[PDB]
């Protein structure tokens, strides 16, 4: 069973990587020190975001997603197979003017009447930036990859986000999905480089129940990353959030830095405050 | 292949959704708060109920297909597999009129000879509103689906009550009935996602026995879940209550969301009281 | 698949139900209170009785039963596996004659020559109001539903007492008899519950060893319980008994009702004194 | 499934029983309250003693043996299939003579030179009291029986001691050793009542391993007394021993009742204390 | 059937018994007391030394190899399981000459050039006393008690070394080693017994990851013994050596009698010092 | 069945032994003192090295490799399993060079056009003395422990550096990878001592959640390592690191020798500085 290469036959291949192998572009927003961690994301980097069930993996990509293709006008690509266009829409909607839309059924009616609706929509999706895949009938691979391509090909997009990376149907009939996320990971790391596109995977935490768990608080460690940790391979960096919704502050939530090949720079990145008002992820004062 | 629509094309369908969506609905009854956090039940949401034993599932329950099929007028579907169906009637009776007729000899007499029962009976289930599966004899899984199924197609009921989903009955030849739960939960989100009715389901908890415990006081945690943690993550809503028998208020109980999809507002929503007289949970004040 | 039937057409069953249905049957004896969060032993029903060793578990259901099958003259089958029929023979005769007729010779001799035994004999086993279960030797589960069974539906028993659940000797060959202490309950409930039979059992406590405990007073909690809470949801009410034989009031034994379905009402219930001339647990007026 | 008597047909066994129901008479030494708890042991009744390994059942045993057939000069039968007679023998002797005539090779050597071996010997099996069953060569159970038997009838003992109750040997090929443990109980407690012979048995205890164990503390229940108890039923009484080796007070020995058929009167008895020095056990002045 | 012995018939063999009846032998080095309290290794017996992984188990048996095969020349059994007999037999070389050899490769260097090696390796191995099972390729139970049977009756050793009882090597086709561990002992205990040759074995502890541990101080408990307590009975002494390797004073080490059937005597036998320039375990005065 | 040797058989197998049998090889650079409880690394051993995320495992084993491979002249195998082959080998040249090529795309740019690259890449890989493992793609046990082993074999290494053992990704379908991370062990010991090749693994850390933990100092003790403690019996040296980033000196990192086969010397070995310039981690003076 060979694959054991020497270190001399290897010089053209360190060469390759050495040229163009990510600077500075694109900064996280809600807390600095992610930032400080990381220096951002890179074209062809694949950045990835996870969190216990409910802790604001969904909130904290989504306000990169509005900040990035806002403040700094990029092509923001949004591929999230577990909600409707126009949920996804209303959630940067209400998120852009600093309020909490959904849970709301007042304030709805009143900017429909009273027309801030249009108002809202025109000042933010206005500049044609944001753009969307539009289903909620199970995506295959392939299938799903093609339409990505075609956001960042097709439409020309900075950053892409594909919410919840466990979402796979595809080729079914081949045990333990472990692979598919396997696989999945390749081929999105490797249109990813390829390209020079941002990619931003949101994916999940496997259930410890062995001990107090994630929504309780307990900091999330690369291993309990779902998915046979192929994705803690080919992700560039991680992101992780943590908060006990039990607690004191169940609005305060802690950045953890699992990965940055870039930077190298792990550990804890900051704490966040979660806005019940704006819905917002305003940065903290905060130290244990 | 294309199916990658954008923001713009949306403005319409958008506006078509932000009204005549209801994020409210169906508020829950002896607590403003649970309402506060969750919003209501949504159709097709999952509605998970848990507490130690005997501590008040099944009343917190029952209060609210009361309020629901009486005050807010809607068809309730109660498929309580642990009582006969006069039995669960006869609290129905009861609670509605403010008393505990099951614990009184002399009342059950009274409002039987005196003609009053008729007349509490009509004036509740009147309406045509409450509709009960009938048995004690172990139902299967997709035997009681089929009647859930009917009740909520067939009869047209908005909310579905299951009391106690540990009562299994399936397939028996395949270990540990840890799949079992899983696979019907599985089901029952399906069932509710794809109807659109209000589905509110009991579960209990596995018995800690490594410290004190849930009738003692001693908050439910997600892991204290009943059933691997299956439903943790098929339900949307967890509420349970947590109160300490053996103490100086006894009948005061907590609030607690374990889990709101919708909102992701957790935590203690608030406190009840145990009405020894009219049997109904009023809503306390209190602050620890 | 129709088998749900709706609120009105139940009309007529609720009639017949609330008149004659029970909810106040066979209260206990020498503690009132007990009767005052229970409202006493309804038929069907799954009465458990727990204390530390030697700590008044047996002397009150032993009393229960000479009550029951005197002054109120219902039918009691007793199950006592740990003793001989003469032996619990022995015992009830001179409980009912408030004589510690086991721990004396000199009165053994003399009422079998005086001729007070024959006496004694036909004024407690005159009625033909108890029957027990013969042998002693290791009883099997089938083995015993049997007999019990034959007991409430042959014999016509209103109370069966089966004294200590600890006593499986059943299908030995499955890892930890934790499964044992589940599945006989299950076999017992759903014997009381269809048969309709009250049932009585007794069972022991976990030896906590992990601060002072039993025999020196300590609250009993539900957890405490033997035999891993399968009982502790299958049984109907329990009630423990508590005491400090290792105190200054040696004999002032509390009781607690630490669940009863049926009302829901917990707590302690109230105490009682043994008295050593007597052999019994006479009604006591106390508050710690 | 037949057994179920029913209790007036009982007259004639209840009869038969209350004559000769066993007063005082040979009363345990090393600790009174043993004797409060007990009133010493009767002829035709079974005194069951049991420990952790290492905990004095055996040290104990022997020293009401020394007692027995010394101050109250009764025959006592011994039966050690652990130990030679001898062996047996020297322990008595040591004992009888307030020493620890095995842990010490000099005071062996100096009695025997010195001439006090003979000495020692006379003035304890002078009486011709003493008698002891010989082998080390596994004994059947009839076999053993049979010179217990002529212990009782042929030297005419009052006291016999059978020292460990697991060392089976008979009639192999028959399953878990857990009846021939069981049905050598119901011989031993058939010879022990019609010959009215003493018997004392020394028994084991599980091995828990499910926490802190025997040696350590935890006392000893009913449940952990080794064998299907069998014993626990046929044995009149039952003495436990426990001590914590690994503590403070190593020699501290509390004596616990687990059951006295003819007091009724179960408990902690009190607290004895090892002399290295004599190897007894004095009476001690504690309370936890 | 007669074979019951009468005590005065025993006279003379109980003579002959109290003399030449060696009660005391081969006591332990390394710190007086773990004789005060077990009198030393009798023969026949089997001497179980364990401790926390590295802590001192193989050393301290080690030394007790050397001074018997030396100072009180015996014949020595070593069946070092996890090194060769070089190594082994290199350690004994350095020992006996209170240096650490091993550790030192000036010092191993030299013995062989200045010719000195020759000289302590007669100076030691002289006497043949010492034998060495050799092997490292996995050893089976029959295979190696059929070895170590050779040493005691063909060679005509009085103590035989078996360190590690872990290493099993037997009949695999039979879950859980559990079962392996606790048929060797009895085996070695048969083999023990009926040689009369000295047993010292060793046994590794199960890792109690529940608190702090072995190496960091922490008292062993016959609980802590690896293996399904049956050494816990087979065996005669359990000695365990308890140090806290990261602290003050890693090298004092505590020695407990974890049991010692011929006396009964167990607990804390003192202390030792490991000194880091003789390699020996030598006698310490301390107290915590 | 002989295959007991004598010790004087050995005489001239133990002179042939001492000579060349080394007991110092390969220390460890940058902090003499590993070196002085541990007198560096035999070849035949398992050297494990552990700490909290991102707190120095990594960087020192990168270091020792770096040393061992240029100015010692070994031949070093590396088995990088998180990382592509010009990943680790670009982290080696900057980590030879002192500067942090990865986090740094002007100087990538500069060295490959100014042509330094070629030279760093000369200067270290030039003696032939890197060799690695090559895929990323989820290596299997057997799939593994055979490539090591051509490394060793066939290539020569001297020394394997393997990193990461959790990512095990062997036979699938046998409860709890706890068994995984034992046979693994188990497999690669048996091949390092076989084979003589020195192995040094990392592993990390269980995540304790009950104090404040290793992100935050906090000593690592043995059983916090992960994989049930199989390891912590095979390998045979373990050197742990501790640091404290969210503290005072987050460079200075602790190095404690947890466990060492060898000499038995454990405790902390001493400290370390980590520079952000070079990206090493320098000798340091220090005592808290």
């Amino acid at each position: 069973p060979d694959g054991v290469v020497s270190a001399l036959s290897l010089r053209e291949r360190i060469r390759e990587h050495l040229s163009s192998e990510e600077s500075v572009g694109l900064l996280f927003s809600g807390c600095t020190g992610i930032n400080d961690k990381t220096l951002g994301a890179r074209g062809g980097e694949v950045i990835m975001v996870t969190s216990g069930s409910g802790m604001g993996k969904s909130t904290f990509v989504r306000q990169q997603a509005l900040q990035w293709g806002t403040a700094m006008g990029k092509k923001v690509g949004l591929a999230m197979l577990e909600e409707s266009v126009e949920e996804t829409a209303e959630d940067l909607i209400g998120l852009h003017n600093r309020v909490r839309l959904r849970q709301s059924d007042s304030l709805k009616r009143e900017i429909i009447e009273n027309g801030k609706f249009d108002q809202w929509f025109d000042e933010l999706f206005g500049n044609d930036t944001f753009h969307l895949y539009d289903s909620f009938a199970e995506a295959e691979t392939d299938r799903l990859l093609a339409k990505l391509a075609y956001m960042r090909s097709g439409l020309g997009c900075d950053v892409i986000i594909l919410d919840h990376i466990s979402i796979v149907v595809s080729a079914s009939g081949e045990s333990d999905e472990r692979k598919m996320i396997d696989n999945l990971m390749t081929k999105l790391k490797g249109f990813a480089k390829s390209t020079g596109v941002v990619l931003v995977v949101i994916c999940h935490l496997k259930n410890p129940d062995k001990g107090k768990a994630h929504e309780e608080g307990r900091p999330v460690s690369i291993t309990d990353l779902r998915g046979s940790g192929a994705l803690r391979q080919l992700s560039d960096t991680i992101i992780a959030l943590e908060r006990n919704q039990q607690g004191d502050m169940p609005n305060l939530v802690l950045v953890r830095i699992l990965k940055c090949r870039f930077t190298g720079d792990t550990g804890i990145a900051g704490y966040m405050e979660y806005n019940k008002e704006t819905g917002w992820l305003e940065p903290s004062s905060y130290s244990g």
